């Protein structure tokens, strides 16, 4: 086939993870993403299956591609001589989460209480399909503006998830917990657990809480903004500086302070006049 079957559009962006472009399938007008990444620029690789040499991403995009869409999924992928190019999925309207707080500032309780659910939803995918994302943070996080749902994208930090420790690391620096900052060690898990502490700090002050390595490492959290104790409780026990001594998935998710969430549409008709 090539790429005759899809319309290329604007350039999106642009960085770490390549170029991204918005797309159309021909063949049934389907919204796509095409991101091209160069082989030189590319560290992790990987094999398929079928034992065939690809980037990490693409192993890891397929490993959570499929029903509970709460990742842009991965729809077809292609090897050129210098590059690899992705074909994902793409959402319109969209906004990455980034950008929404750049606009409104410090997100309400209700609001961040919706979008971090989703985000916990997301990755306990992810972890349930044997991945580790390992970049949680605003940048990688897309929102659906009409139906409310969050995405979680770009795998290029990522790693097989495993019960073992990790000594390397490549995602962002202000999200990496203490243990990586001190002894570059860390367990996936609870490495996760920490970027979750930094991204709902974020959503409820309109920034992250630590800029330096001794910040991290004190991991005294100060709020700017007016933040329920209930919720000022949930980011502290996320950003418990021993390891085990932060929450699971599931004591998260059933905290006092995620009680009550509202769904993504009703999410949307509130806050995204929708």
């Amino acid at each position: 086939p090539l790429e005759s079957q899809y319309q290329v559009g604007p350039l999106l962006g642009s960085g770490g993870f390549g170029s991204v472009y918005s797309g159309i399938r021909v063949s049934d007008n389907l919204p796509v993403a095409i991101k091209h990444v160069e082989k030189d620029r590319i560290s992790d690789w990987g094999e398929l299956p079928n034992g065939t040499r690809v980037p990490m991403e693409v192993v890891l995009l397929k490993k959570v591609s499929s029903g509970f869409s709460g990742v842009i999924r991965l729809l077809d992928w292609f090897e050129r001589p210098d590059s690899f190019v992705l074909i994902l999925e793409r959402m319109e309207p969209v906004q990455d989460l980034f950008d929404f707080i750049t606009e409104r500032g410090a997100l309400q309780e209700e609001l961040a209480r919706s979008f971090f659910w989703q985000v916990l939803e997301a990755v306990r995918h992810c972890h349930n399909c044997g991945v580790l994302h390992r970049d949680i943070k605003d940048e990688n996080i897309l929102i659906d503006l009409n139906r409310g749902e969050l995405k979680l994208i770009d795998f290029g930090s990522g790693a097989l998830l495993k019960d073992t420790v990790y000594t390397d690391f490549d995602g962002t620096r202000v999200y990496s917990p203490p243990e990586w900052i001190r002894y570059h060690r860390y367990h996936g898990r609870s490495a996760a657990v920490w970027s979750l502490g930094i991204l709902l700090y974020d959503m409820v002050c309109g920034d992250i809480p630590f800029e330096h390595d001794e910040e991290i490492i004190r991991g005294q959290v100060f709020f700017r903004q007016r933040v329920s104790s209930e919720c000022q409780h949930l980011i502290r026990w996320c950003l418990a500086l021993r390891p085990s001594d932060r929450p699971t998935f599931e004591e998260i998710q059933n905290h006092p302070w995620m009680q009550d969430v509202l769904l993504p549409q009703e999410t949307a008709e509130i806050h995204l006049h929708s």
